[PDB]
Order: C-alpha cells, then structure tokens, then sequence
C-alpha cells in the first residue's frame, strides 16, 4: 500500500533590519508531501519506506525533488529504521515545546548542531553516503530512542566520526520528563550534547515546562528555557524565555498564539526577540491534508 | 486529502527546415502530473496546495522534478492564491481559443511576454524568489481576475519591477466577451499589454471569434486573430488567420481538426504557417487520467 | 486513473577488498516508486503513461527525481510504446534467471552493453533526446518483442547509430525457449549481440537452464551460463556457473537462497565469485507495496 499525506503553510515573516537592500517582510511558505509505502504481514511484522518532497520559498531553481529514503521494520512496539533516520536528540518529547508562530520557531530551542532527518536533497554532496540506523521502543508510557549516524558509510570507519545518541521520555497525565545525550553530535569530534526537560500539566488547559541543555562545542554554552502555554477554547497562548552562557548575550523571549480554525487548520502568529537582540515576527496558516 | 490527475500526449511534430543537420520531424511528447492537497472545513473555507511534475521530450538530464508550489483559500466564489499563481492575462477566456493540433499551438495567440504559472523548475535561478498573489471571483456569468507578481520578493521593492494585471470575461449561451490589461508585463518596465476578444456561438455546432492585442514592447506590434471552429459529430474542424503590425510580416494561418475518440482521449492534427513563413505540422493524441 | 506501486529493499552488501581506505561491507538499499496513469476506453484501447522515482544509496545529492516518461497504447494483445521504452534484449524471458541475492545480481547475466529502460535521470546529458519505440505481442504462449532506440532523435539520422532488436520466448508447463538479437546494441556500431536460452522445469519444484550469448564487441567474448533452482517450501535455493571466452578469465559461480517470509516480503542472500576472482556477498530483504 502507498499513502500520501502532507501540509501547506503560508503567511508573513518579518525580520527587523534583515539586510541592506532587502525587504524585512516577505511571504514565507512551505509545501510538504510525504510518500509512504507499507507492507503488512500476517506475522505482525510491518515493513515501510518513506520519501519526502518539500518545497520552501527561496529554494534554488524554483523546483522540488525527493530526499533520501528511510526504511523501517516494526514488530511488537519495536521499530528498527535505516537510511535517512530520525535521531534520538531530535525525536525525544518536550525539547521543541516552546516553539510558536506559524513556522514553529523558538530561540529557546537548543542552540547546538546535531544530525536529524534530512527533509531535502543537499547540493554540496555532503550527504551522498550518509546512512543511519535507529531503534525506538515504547515500553509502558516510557519511550526509548537510539540512533547511530555514519556521515560516510563507504569510507573506512577510523577516518570518520560517527554520531551516537540516546534519549528517553516518560509521561503520566500531569508530569513529563525527558532526557537525551549524543556524542560527537553532527559528526564533530567532542561535540557532546545533552538535554533534560520536565513539564507540569497544571490543568487540562495549562502547561509550564523547563528544558536545560549542554550545547557541546557551540559558542552558546549551557542554556535554560522556561516556557508555558494556556488554552482558552480554540485559542492557545504561548510564551518562553531562554538564556545561554555566551558572554554579553541578551535574554531571548517570545509570545504567540494559535487559533484552531477547524480540524487540520491552524492560524498562528508570534513576536520573538533573540540572543543578539534580533526582532522577528510572523503570522500565517497551516493546513493538513 | 491528496489527489493526483494529469495527462500524457505523444505524436509527430514537423518543422520545415528546422536546422542544419537536424531532423525536421521528431516525436514530441509530454507527461503532466498534478498533485493537489485540499483541506475542506465545516465553515465552508477550503484550503489547497498544488505541485506539478511535467516532463517534455528534450528536457535536460532526461529527468522530471516538481515546480514551485501554489497555495489557495476559497470561500463563497472568491479564491485567493499565493506563490506560483495563475495570472490574469493567462487565465481570461477566449485568448487561447484559436489553438489547434495535439500540442494546442497557434501563431494567433498573443505575441507578447508576460508572467504565467510556471510548470517547471528554472535552472537559471531567475525564479528562486518569484512570488505572486492572485484573486479570482465569478460574480454571475462574469469572471474577474487580478494578479500581482513580484519577480524577487526578497529585494527592496523600489529596485524591482512588479507585474500587475486585471481581466474579466462574460458569457451567455451565444456571445462571449473578454478583456485583460497588464502593466510591466513579465517584469519589463513599460511593457503594458491588453486584450479584447469576442466570440459568437452561431450554432450549438459552430463558433467564430476575434481577438485583438496590444503586444506592448514586443516587435510584433498590434495583432488581430480571427478564428473559427465547427463540430461534426465527434470531429471538430478549426481554422484561424492572424496579422501583426511588424513591417514585412506574412499573414499567419492554420487549419486543423480534433477527433474525440472516447471520453478523455483526443486525436488532433494541424498545419500552420507563421509570420516569417515558417511551416509547422503535427498529429498526435492526448489522454487524460 | 493514477496508480502508485513500488518496493523497498535494504541489507548488507560485501565486496572483498573493495578499495584502499574503503569499507568492504556497506548497507545498500533502494526505494522504487512507479507512477502509472491509464485511460481505458469502451473501444478496448487502453492508453498509459509511466514515471519512475528511484533512490539508491550513494546517489548524488542525497535526492530523488523522476526519470523520462514512457507512453503506451494497448489493443487486443498488442502494445505499442514510445519514449523511454523497454527493449527486446532486456525484456525476453530466461536471460536474467540466474540472478540471486537481495540485489538480484549474477556474473552469469550477459556481459554486453545494450540499451534498456532508464530508471533515473542522467546528469551527463547523454539521454536528453533519447527516444525509442517498442512493440510487444503475446500470440499464444509465444511472446514477441521489437524495439527501436534512437539515442538522439533531433539529429539527422545518418549521423547517429540507432539500436534495433528483436526477441521471442515460448513456454509450456515444462520447457521454455528464448532468443534475442540486437544490432548496434547501445548505439555502438557493429556491437551485434544475440542470446539463446532454454530451461527445463524438471519438477513443480526444480528448474535447470542454460543461456548462451554472443557479447558483440565486449572483451568478454561468447559466454555460457548454466543455472538451477529448487524450492523447499518457502525457501528457494539457487546456483549458477558461467564462463566467458576472455583469455585467462576464471569460471564465475554463485550460490544463494530466497525465503518467502510473507506475500510481498522476500529475504535473500548470496555468495558469488566473478571472472576476475572478485568475491561478493549479500543478505537483505525486499518488500513490495
Ligand atoms: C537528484 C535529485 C535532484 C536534486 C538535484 C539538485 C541538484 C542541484 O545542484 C547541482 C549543483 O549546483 C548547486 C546548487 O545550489 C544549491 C541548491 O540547493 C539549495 C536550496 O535552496
Ligand atoms: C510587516 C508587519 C507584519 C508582519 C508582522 C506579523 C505580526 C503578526 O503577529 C502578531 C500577533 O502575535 C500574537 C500576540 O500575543 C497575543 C495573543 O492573544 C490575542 C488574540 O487572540
Ligand atoms: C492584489 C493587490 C496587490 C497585493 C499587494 C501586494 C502587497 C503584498 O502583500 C501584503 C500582505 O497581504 C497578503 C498575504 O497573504 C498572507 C496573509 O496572512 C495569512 C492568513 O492568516
Ligand atoms: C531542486 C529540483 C530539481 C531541479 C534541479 C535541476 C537543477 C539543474 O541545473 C543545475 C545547473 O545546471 C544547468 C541546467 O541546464 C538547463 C536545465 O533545464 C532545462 C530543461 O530542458
Ligand atoms: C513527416 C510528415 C509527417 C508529419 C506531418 C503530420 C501532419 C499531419 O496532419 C495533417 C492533418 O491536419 C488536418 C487537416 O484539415 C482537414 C481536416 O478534416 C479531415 C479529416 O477528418
Ligand atoms: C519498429 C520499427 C522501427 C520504427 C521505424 C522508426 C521510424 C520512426 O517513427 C515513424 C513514425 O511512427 C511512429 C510514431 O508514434 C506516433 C504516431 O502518431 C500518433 C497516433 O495518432
Ligand atoms: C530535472 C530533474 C532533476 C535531475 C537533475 C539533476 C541534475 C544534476 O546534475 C547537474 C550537473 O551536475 C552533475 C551531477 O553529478 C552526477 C549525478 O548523478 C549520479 C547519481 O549518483
Ligand atoms: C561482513 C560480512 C557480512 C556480509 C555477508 C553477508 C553474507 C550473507 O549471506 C550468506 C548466506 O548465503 C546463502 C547460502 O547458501 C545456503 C542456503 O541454504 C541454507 C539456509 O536456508
Ligand atoms: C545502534 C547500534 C549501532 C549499530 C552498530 C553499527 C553497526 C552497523 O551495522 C551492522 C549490521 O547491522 C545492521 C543492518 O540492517 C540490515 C540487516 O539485514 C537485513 C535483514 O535480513
């Protein structure tokens, strides 16, 4: 069986003083199509493959192509994946929950470099022999993630730096906990990064959370992000504040809101301020199909 | 929801004396696939996105890719679109009704340069930040079209020439009228073009029409095209004659026929002669799927 | 109507002493998606078009694109195809039946160069104006194939070498016979190649066969491949031995097995040795969707 799913999003993206002779406000949009082939068996083992076709405004050649494939095998709560995999630091829960606006961005997200699923082709040729293996398991309300990424599988392994990561999250109805660690993140020797987060569902309506990072070799240093959200009917309000160790950085912050216009249709906007005082704002829609 | 539709066409395309050491007759073919994602809401607002994958014989690299996306929102007869939009001069009725043959061509089509939906990627990099906005409305048997195209939305607007167009068409059972105007067509300063057309359905079987253009800065100058068609059962016969102001140009003309072999299957051919005496002929099929 | 089908395969591919500073064992995988549009008519003539999107590990840019299209028309057992066609030497039965392992390879396959359906784009620009025509017919348990491939249809024909091929196969329940011949194979003047094969189904379970080739201008010279397979429940065992005329070449051979894990899911592996003593091995899965 082959299924197709995806989403479109478009709206206004504003970046204060974007650049000499550049407009500060543009129309930023994205079309994402996922192509999934699955083979179910009577033995309970499911095999699958996926491809993504993603277009973003500004893309080179005004064209869209597929990325590199991902393959998986699932059996009894265990999933093994190969090729262009989802990585542990990028898949744990809570680490991206301060994101807001129609482009789901936040200066409070980790400031480090690490491998993650590649949505598009890479013209530099850097990903041509990139191959990963990942294993996930949901044991109880516990989720475990493991990933191994080799940036160039064809070359003798002693010449390349491979990325290894682990993560786990756990949740009941009101508290959630998550942690991750990855060594040689992004294939950079000694760029070891870690995450610990927790969130409290202080209502069916509200949530407050705190994420802490060790950003490895990034110039940002350690980081802490405190964020929260509250739902009022169809509208959700969100906010966050984040600090990094880099000398002289400002405190980043943002405030935004989502409006659930209909099932699959979300209108969002946000106003944020970064670590270097950058001012960014957005407003737009996302529709799922 | 995601739907796929398209067509294939193949046949013979002949160009008298195409070129030194070139064959005059080749097999010209096209495969077009449209990918449409839509999200319907109970509020009556529909959101959609579309992507096209088009291959034509002769294309570079013997490969096919997607173009740049188009997004829209429809509500009560009004449609707003963003990104790679359909433009007003390219969408009005009547302006392409002299086209004939399996590749739907005509020297009687307007000889000017103007933006229109881009079916494919552009290797020159000229379309990378091209973004348009369009609005259509069917008020009665009236159709109104408006389009705004910015060839490079990232650059300060005083440095770029934007294209603005309007058009309207109207029809009852026997007369149709259409007009369009576009300023700085194709992003070329002072290339302002206009169209006025009318057609008379002198039967359930026949139609005669006349289109007039102002081709802006093109060397063709003003143009007039008189065309007609008549249906005899499953076969339709078509003809046209067109004249442009360019000094020394010949009168262009063409005669062709369509045969409706079955629903979705059309066999067509034509013999045409251009403004510079070029002789072109074709015969082939198109099937819709 | 538009349908999508395909397969994914992944596993380990081992090549003894692949190269200085290279790993001998890598994870080799492929994702293939076929896009087929068809228009059926009440007259019994079916029209179709197809596109392929294929990704293999190692591909340039870590991306996937469509290839060049293929068009066909079928009526009463006769199929005419145009564009990126299937060729006669590549479509006859028996010629690839010694292939084994999850990547279906065999040194016993013909060692010659000839045109065949192109699964992907070609960055060299060599296929940009490549166009073929093919005709197939199943008259009784007989299959006939004819193909004509012009490597550059736009250029005067006396300047290009076109490939012409024919083939036929025939089968009852226990014997199969096949033959093919192609002149100027692969567009190489005087590279004329031929195939004759026969197979004996000495059981419902076993088969032994013999293929003979004339490899035209290849340095391999004439070749003979003797192969066999035997099914034991869900597992199939296969073997082959092949010899070529090239002076000093070794005898190639291989042994492998397939395991039908479920409908659409096949686990395969093989160990093979080539004409230059290369040692290659594989183990992996293929799933159809
Ligand atoms: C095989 C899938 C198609 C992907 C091929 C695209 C190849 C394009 O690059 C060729 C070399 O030129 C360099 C491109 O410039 C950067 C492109 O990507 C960035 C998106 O904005
Ligand atoms: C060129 C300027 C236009 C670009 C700016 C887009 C800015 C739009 O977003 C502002 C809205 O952000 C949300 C504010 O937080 C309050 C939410 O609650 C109020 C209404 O539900
Ligand atoms: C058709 C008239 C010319 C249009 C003026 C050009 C001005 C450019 O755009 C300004 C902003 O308006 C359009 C954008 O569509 C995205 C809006 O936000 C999404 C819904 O929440
Ligand atoms: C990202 C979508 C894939 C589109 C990328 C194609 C990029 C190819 O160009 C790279 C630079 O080389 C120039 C190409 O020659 C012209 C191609 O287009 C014309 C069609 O016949
Ligand atoms: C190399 C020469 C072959 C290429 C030429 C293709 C020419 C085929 O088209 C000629 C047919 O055009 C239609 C003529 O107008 C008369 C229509 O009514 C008659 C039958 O229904
Ligand atoms: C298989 C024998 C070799 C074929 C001869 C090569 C000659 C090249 O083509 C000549 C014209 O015929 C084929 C084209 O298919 C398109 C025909 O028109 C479409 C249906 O109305
Ligand atoms: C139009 C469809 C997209 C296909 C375009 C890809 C164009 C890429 O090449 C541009 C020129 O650079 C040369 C590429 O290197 C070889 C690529 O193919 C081999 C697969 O491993
Ligand atoms: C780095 C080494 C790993 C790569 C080698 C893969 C080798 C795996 O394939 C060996 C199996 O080949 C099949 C053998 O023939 C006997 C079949 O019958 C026995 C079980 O059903
Ligand atoms: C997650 C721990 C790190 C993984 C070790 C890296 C070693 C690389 O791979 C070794 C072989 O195992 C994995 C391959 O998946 C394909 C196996 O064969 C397919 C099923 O028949």
């Amino acid at each position: 069986m082959i299924s197709l799913n995806g989403y479109g999003r478009f709206g206004l993206q504003y970046v204060e003083d974007r650049g000499v002779g550049l407009e500060d406000t543009i129309i930023s949009s994205r079309l994402r199509i996922n192509i999934v082939g699955t083979t179910e068996t009577d033995q309970g083992v499911t095999f699958g493959a996926k491809l993504r076709m993603q277009w973003d405004d500004g893309d080179a050649f005004a064209g869209t192509a597929g990325n590199a494939a991902q393959f998986w095998t699932s059996y009894n709560g265990v999933t093994v994946s190969v090729g262009n995999v989802d990585t542990a630091f990028d898949s744990v829960a809570l680490t991206y929950d301060s994101e807001m606006g129609y482009e789901a961005s936040s200066f409070g997200d980790a400031q480090s470099s690490f491998f993650k699923y590649n949505s598009k082709y890479d013209a530099s040729g850097a990903l041509d022999n990139y191959n990963g293996i990942a294993v996930t398991y949901s044991i109880s309300g516990v989720n475990l993630y493991l990933s191994y990424v080799d940036p160039d599988q064809t070359v003798d392994s002693s010449l390349v730096t491979e990325e290894f990561g682990i993560a786990a999250d756990w949740s009941n109805d009101m508290i959630s906990l998550a942690a991750a660690y990855t060594t040689d993140a992004g294939g950079i020797v000694d760029n070891d990064i870690a995450f610990v987060g927790a969130a409290y569902k202080f209502n069916d309506a509200g949530t407050v959370g705190l994420n802490w990072y060790d950003n490895g070799l990034s110039t940002a240093g350690d980081q802490v992000t405190l964020y929260g959200n509250y739902a009022f009917g169809a509208t959700t309000v969100r906010a966050y504040v984040s600090d990094i160790d880099r000398a002289g950085a400002d405190t980043a912050y943002g405030i935004g809101a989502d409006y659930q216009f209909a099932e699959g249709v979300k209108v969002s906007g946000s106003v944020q301020s970064g670590f270097a005082n950058e001012t960014v704002a957005d407003v737009g829609v996302r529709f799922d199909f």
